[PDB]
């Protein structure tokens, strides 16, 4: 029945050069899930560094607007994370779709990203290439983010300013200028800046001038100036933008605050029996989830969910 693991591989969802994504099924539990799957016979170093701070960073990231791990599955010659599958697809695809979005729902999609994105950063982790494949969504159409591996069509009109000028491009403040250039793309349904060259799009980045769309409130552009600062040690943190009056109109009992993680149950008294009758020891199970191993067990014990 399976391909690898308890997985029956059904479709690939997604390819990149280095990488290839697939839809399958658990087995145990019948449910979706996203399967990367890394030939690490084809990297080069740099790759492989980054792969492994891909595993580092996902085994540790715990948030509802996050692609979830289920487990690792390691081989001397390829490596597979399975994680959460976004039914919705890309965000992208929807602003194609239906246009621009209407700054409450924009809002909504927002909210969610924000916290991520901070999330990651109160545990020292920058993402430092969000660009649009990084936004995926729920069947409920909640943001998922997803892909800390990097894995040049997108990339560029991203980029914050230090990398033209020479800069250090590491920090915080990096992911918090390409949220700018997320939160103008929702509401306005393209990019603040763009060229029909790398030198053209160069000379509109470091300028920082995006063209304000007649449509926009007053409000949403005050929140792009939190953003879209030039100077990297004068960008705000995720934190003060949370306090931000755009971010919390129709919240007003509900301000955004930085992610609470709700702490862990490796114990579910009724998952673990079913699995001790599925033929796991209790040893086992717990000392997968506790050791966080994410490992087979792992991931039927969370599958169940
Ligand atoms: C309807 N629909 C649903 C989907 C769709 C596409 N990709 C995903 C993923 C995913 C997890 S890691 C990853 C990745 O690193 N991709 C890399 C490899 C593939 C190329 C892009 C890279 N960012 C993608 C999860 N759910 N999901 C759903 C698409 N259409």
């Amino acid at each position: 029945q399976p391909h690898i693991g308890n997985y029956r591989l059904l479709k690939t969802i997604g390819k990149g050069n280095f990488a290839k994504v697939k839809l399958a099924r658990h087995i145990l539990t019948g449910k979706e899930v996203a399967v990367k799957i890394i030939d690490k016979t084809q990297l080069n170093s740099s790759s492989l560094q980054k792969l492994f701070r891909e595993v580092r960073i996902m085994k540790v990231l715990n948030h509802p607007n996050i692609v979830k791990l289920f487990e690792v599955i390691e081989t001397e010659k390829t490596l597979y994370l399975v994680m959460e599958y976004a039914s919705g697809g890309e965000v992208f695809d929807y602003l194609v779709a239906h246009g621009r979005m209407k700054e409450k729902e924009a809002r909504a999609k927002f909210r969610q990203i924000v916290s991520a994105v901070q999330y990651c950063h109160q545990k020292f982790i920058v993402h430092r290439d969000l660009k649009a494949e990084n936004l995926l969504l729920d069947a409920d159409m909640n943001i998922k983010i997803a892909d800390f591996g990097f894995s040049f069509c997108g990339s560029p009109p991203y980029a914050a300013p230090e990398l033209f000028q020479g800069k250090k491009y590491d920090g915080p403040e990096v992911d918090v200028w390409s949220l700018g250039v997320i939160l103008y793309t929702l509401v306005s349904g393209s990019l603040p800046f763009d060229g029909q060259n790398l030198k053209e799009l160069r000379e509109r980045v470091l300028r920082g001038k995006y063209r304000i769309p007649f449509y926009m409130s007053t409000d949403c552009e005050n929140l792009l100036k939190k953003f879209l600062i030039l100077n990297p040690s004068k960008r705000g943190t995720l934190e003060q933008i949370m306090k931000d009056r755009w971010m919390n109109v129709g919240h007003e009992d509900d301000e955004l605050k930085p992610y609470v993680e709700p702490l862990p149950d490796y114990k579910d008294p009724r998952r673990t029996e079913l699995m001790v009758s599925m033929g796991y020891t209790r040893e086992e199970i717990q000392d997968s989830l506790v050791g966080q191993r994410y490992n087979e067990v792992m991931a039927t014990y969370l599958l169940l969910g």
